[PDB]
């Protein structure tokens, strides 16, 4: 089931940001993409760094102690639960992915603080019931208490015909007031030619992609209260000292946004 003869998004991602969890097909795809867009590693790294600042924000500033992460990806230190449990050891996290390789490396995701709880579910976000009714999720999270729904660097693989906005809002629906939605949303607006070429490289490798305008990204957050600065390129979302050190706007193809459910 690993299917090493074709490229997979989690593995290309892991290859580009410096992990070992990839195969020849994934390196080949990554290298072809970087040829088209030399800033790919800056962008992919900035996304992963955005995840870290967003989770830190949620855990620390917003006091969220429960996370549901859709499209978890291959584990890479610090993982979301590691950031959340470092602020608050009792924090709970459910990780979810549909790439079989993630399950093989799930031990790192399950390595929780004793006070906290983590779980991993292999499931498709296009089937929210299989996620929401998952025993692993129900034994881990209390849906009557606030939950941060993290949907990071995944929605660009969800085409309009599947209603990405609907799928996301369906997952947020059972979460109570005070919950949050944090997303990173792929866009070609800042480097249309190079990002466009990379998107067609994913499409040519059976990984259809949907890049979005700022107005399309706003659709996900209708009725939710956006945390300032709203929907901005990820390197401009609550940056650290050196978060944008040598990063041009054209080198970042993700919007980042965090919002509270009223
Ligand atoms: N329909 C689906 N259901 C669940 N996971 C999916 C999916 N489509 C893609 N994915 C997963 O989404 C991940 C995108 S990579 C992003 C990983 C992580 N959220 C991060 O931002 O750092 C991959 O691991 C891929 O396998």
């Amino acid at each position: 089931r690993i299917d090493t003869e074709s490229a997979h998004s989690a593995r290309i991602y892991d290859y580009i940001i410096g992990g070992k969890d990839y195969y020849p097909a994934d390196k080949e795809a990554g290298d072809a993409m970087s040829r088209e867009w030399p800033a790919l590693p800056v962008h992919m790294r900035a996304n992963r760094d955005w995840m870290n600042r967003a989770v830190a924000h949620l855990a620390k500033e917003a006091g969220i102690r429960q996370f549901l992460d859709i499209g978890t990806g291959i584990p890479t230190s610090p993982n979301l639960h590691e950031i959340a449990q470092s602020v608050a050891p009792e924090s709970r996290v459910v990780y979810v992915d549909n790439d079989p390789i993630v399950l093989t490396l799930s031990q790192g995701l399950l390595a929780s603080t004793p006070e906290g709880r983590t779980a991993y579910v292999e499931a498709d976000m296009l089937d929210p019931a299989s996620i929401l009714d998952a025993p692993e999720l129900r034994d881990t999270l209390d849906l009557t208490r606030p939950v941060a729904l993290t949907v990071i660097a995944i929605v660009h693989f969800v085409l309009d015909e599947d209603d990405a906005v609907g799928i996301v809002r369906r997952l947020l629906e059972p979460l109570p007031s005070g919950s949050y939605l944090a997303m990173s949303i792929g866009t070609a607006e800042f480097a249309p030619q190079e990002v466009g070429r990379v998107a067609r490289e994913y499409a040519a490798r059976n990984m259809p992609m949907r890049l979005r305008t700022h107005a399309e990204a706003e659709e996900f957050f209708e009725g939710l209260e956006l945390v300032e600065p709203g929907i901005v390129q990820v390197h401009k979302w609550h940056p650290d000292a050196a978060t944008a050190d040598g990063i041009r706007d054209e080198d970042i193809a993700m919007y980042g946004a965090v919002a509270r459910k009223p």
